[PDB]
C-alpha cells in the first residue's frame, strides 16, 4: 500500500548500488508526497543529480538541497515551505527517513537518513519513510562523513524514481 521509491547512489560519480524506501504515504500523506514527487521528477525538478553534503556519523546522511547543493537551498513541490505535517512517527533506529527543517513549519526538500536511532529529534523533525533495501549502502555512504559533516568524497543521487 505505501508507495516505494529508490536513489542509486553514487560515489565520485561511481556506482555504490540502490537504496529504497517506503514512504509513509498513509500516515504524512503530504510530507510522503513531497518526497516521492522530488525523486520520480514528475514536478520538473528534483533529487536526481543532487548530493549528500553533510554526513555525520553516529546520526545521519543529510541530503535534498537540488537547489544550492550545500545545506542553504532546496524547496518543496508546494511553491512554500510547509508545515510540520505531524510527529505521529518516532526516530525509532537506523534507516528512518526524516525531514530536516529550519526549525518549526519550514520543511522544503532537505531529509535526513538516520544510521541510529535519534530519539532526541522526536517532535522537532517530521519522520515520514524508511530504508527498505540497502541499509549497507547507507552504513557505507556513512564512512566518508566526519564530524561536522564534510564529506571525503562527492556522494551523489545518480538516478532516482518510484
Amino acid at each position: 500500500v505505501n508507495p516505494t521509491v529508490f536513489f542509486d547512489i553514487a560515489v565520485d560519480g561511481e556506482p555504490l548500488g540502490r537504496v529504497s524506501f517506503e514512504l509513509f504515504a498513509d500516515k504524512v500523506p503530504k510530507t510522503a508526497e513531497n518526497f516521492r514527487a522530488l525523486s520520480t521528477g514528475e514536478k520538473g525538478f528534483g533529487y536526481k543529480g543532487s548530493c549528500f553534503h553533510r554526513i555525520i556519523p553516529g546520526f545521519m546522511c543529510q541530503g535534498g538541497d537540488f537547489t544550492r547543493h550545500n545545506g542553504t537551498g532546496g524547496k518543496s513541490i508546494y511553491g512554500e515551505k510547509f508545515e510540520d505535517e505531524n510527529f505521529i512517527l518516532k526516530h525509532t533506529g537506523p534507516g528512518i527517513l526524516t525531514m530536516a527543517n529550519a526549525g518549526p513549519n519550514t520543511n522544503g526538500s532537505q531529509f535526513f537518513i538516520c544510521t541510529a536511532k535519534t530519539e532526541w529529534l522526536d517532535g522537532k523533525h517530521v519522520v515520514f519513510g524508511k530504508v527498505k533495501e540497502g541499509m549497507n549502502i547507507v552504513e557505507a555512504m556513512e564512512r566518508f562523513g566526519s564530524r561536522n559533516g564534510k564529506t571525503s568524497k562527492k556522494i551523489t543521487i545518480a538516478d532516482c524514481g518510484q
